[PDB]
């Protein structure tokens, strides 16, 4: 097998293209038809420290592709007013330390310096304070446990390394320009580009795929077939009735309204990172890019109009959003049973969505033509390509949902009918079980979703420490061990950080 079909363009259609171009050059077939717009969500998206590996796979360095898409540093999710009003903290792109065996955020709660567990955790925290870049004005990238100038794997994938080093930063750049960047990128490499729209999926006697009808340029055949077409499910859930597992239960954002400006009122825009505001029904993304700054209001309908909604946004954002372009969109919350059926593969929206919290969109892309290149299939089909795949990135999604209801499970703010309801609402049954593990020992290897979805257990820590909602508690050995290399270790943080806050230039410039 060597002929792909890709229906869909956008992020997830050229993606998959370039990955596999990449990945297999001459000796893949690949054409992707494509219509166009659906206004993704906002013109800005955001990605895990994981997408580096994408663009080194692609052989794409950061000066080659950055600028065409307007994109910039990001390096941390900033929180805010997720405890209370006057409150923020970071989840970022650093590996946690740990002293004589335990986590530095243990020591934290039983003798940290400040009462911010971020700033004395994490180095992180205080470039993003200072709205500082995480590369020096030569191009050297900031003095941390990662090696950028050191051997690695030769074509190093990110579901094999998983975040075992640390690179520190991720990115927020213009998702139409990085799909036709990407286009180019493909197209140079002999993907066959068409515009056109699919008017019928063929299926053969055994309910397989055989091609797609378009309506210029005839029928598109091949041996897989790649959905793209989001939340259309085009392929995988209409023509091969995939059913649709539903996260809302959970989850209940099913909404979003969104919109840009040149700057944002509070500055939110000169930090080199994402802000994710919590509002009175649900919470507000801040995405940083080059000229412009894209925001966006992600709520639950049964809670707040969409009327009301958009006047909040625009309040927000202040009097540079009074009159602009502001899109409506609903959110299908969830995923496919099965990404991958008989010779189809949903890779993107087609596959599932979760609201762009921890912005994990690209993310699920990315892994997932990972998976697609690591479990490709010869001709004999062998199902166990497909249980493998399926198996895969189905505990990727479902590890990340358990992860975002997490934020607001341990949200601390009470205010709303809203944020009430967060404590009532269903919770998977693992979920309540793991909380109580974590009450007394902070989030660990064996005590998070035990099977790979992209999230160490740091993260889950940044979670508990900051929305401040869950009572937690240090280890008691901690009592009995002695506290001073811990204390060293805070110090050797704050001093690097007050070297760093000197030298390292703003973001914007």
């Amino acid at each position: 097998l060597n002929n792909v079909v890709i229906v869909g363009g956008g992020t997830a259609g050229w993606m998959t293209a370039s990955y596999l171009k990449a990945a297999f050059g001459d000796r893949i077939d690949i054409t992707l038809v494509e219509s166009g717009h659906i206004g993704a969500v906002g013109v800005g998206e955001a990605t895990f420290s994981d997408i580096r590996h994408f663009f080194e796979f692609l052989g794409l360095k950061e000066k080659d592709w950055m600028p065409a898409c307007n994109a910039t540093y990001k390096l941390a999710v900033r929180f805010e007013n997720w405890r209370e009003k006057g409150h923020y903290f970071y989840h970022p792109f650093e590996q946690m330390r740990s002293v004589n065996g335990f986590p530095l955020t243990d020591w934290w709660l039983k003798q940290g310096p400040t009462d911010r567990f971020d700033k004395d955790c994490f180095v992180m925290a205080s470039v993003i304070d200072a709205g500082l870049s995480p590369r020096h004005q030569d191009g050297t990238l900031i003095d941390q446990p990662f090696d950028e100038g050191a051997d690695e794997m030769q074509g190093l994938t990110m579901s094999e390394h998983q975040g075992k080093t640390q690179f520190p930063y991720a990115y927020q750049f213009e998702a139409a320009l990085l799909a036709k960047y990407l286009t180019k990128y493909s197209v140079e490499r002999g993907v066959k580009h068409i515009v056109d729209d699919v008017r019928e999926v063929s299926l053969d006697d055994r309910g397989w795929i055989t091609g797609v009808r378009t309506g210029e340029h005839g029928d598109l055949t091949g041996d897989l077939f790649i959905d793209c077409t989001g939340f259309r499910g085009l392929l995988l859930n209409q023509a091969l009735e995939e059913p649709f597992i539903s996260y809302q239960d959970t989850l209940p954002n099913d909404s979003a309204v969104a919109l840009q400006v040149p700057m944002d009122m509070e500055r939110r825009g000169i930090l080199p990172c994402t802000t994710a505001t919590a509002q009175d029904a649900g919470w507000i993304w801040t995405i940083p890019l080059t000229g412009r700054v894209g925001t966006g209001y992600v709520y639950a309908k049964d809670y707040l109009s969409p009327e009301e909604a958009e006047r909040t946004l625009r309040e927000f954002v202040g009097p540079a959003a009074a009159d602009v372009e502001a899109n409506h969109i609903r959110m299908r919350i969830g995923r496919s049973r099965n990404s991958w059926v008989k010779n189809c593969v949903a890779i993107g929206l087609s596959s599932g969505f979760v609201e762009p919290l921890e912005s994990t969109g690209i993310f699920f892309i990315h892994h997932a033509i990972e998976q697609l290149v690591k479990n490709f299939p010869a001709a004999d089909w062998n199902s166990m390509h497909r249980d493998l795949y399926n198996s895969a990135v189905s505990h990727v999604m479902d590890g990340v949902r358990e992860f975002l209801v997490l934020h607001y499970v341990a949200a601390k703010r009470n205010d709303t009918q809203y944020w009430r309801d967060t404590k009532t609402r269903k919770i998977p049954d693992s979920l309540a079980e793991r909380i109580e593990k974590w009450k007394v020992q902070l989030p660990d290897s064996e005590t998070v979703y035990p099977y790979y979805h992209g999230l160490p257990p740091y993260s889950y820590m940044c979670i508990l420490l900051g929305m401040g909602g869950i009572e937690l508690k240090p280890s008691p050995a901690l009592a009995l061990a002695d506290g001073g290399a811990a204390q060293r270790e805070f110090e050797q943080i704050r001093n690097k950080t007050q070297r760093l806050t000197e030298v390292l230039p703003k973001a914007y410039d």
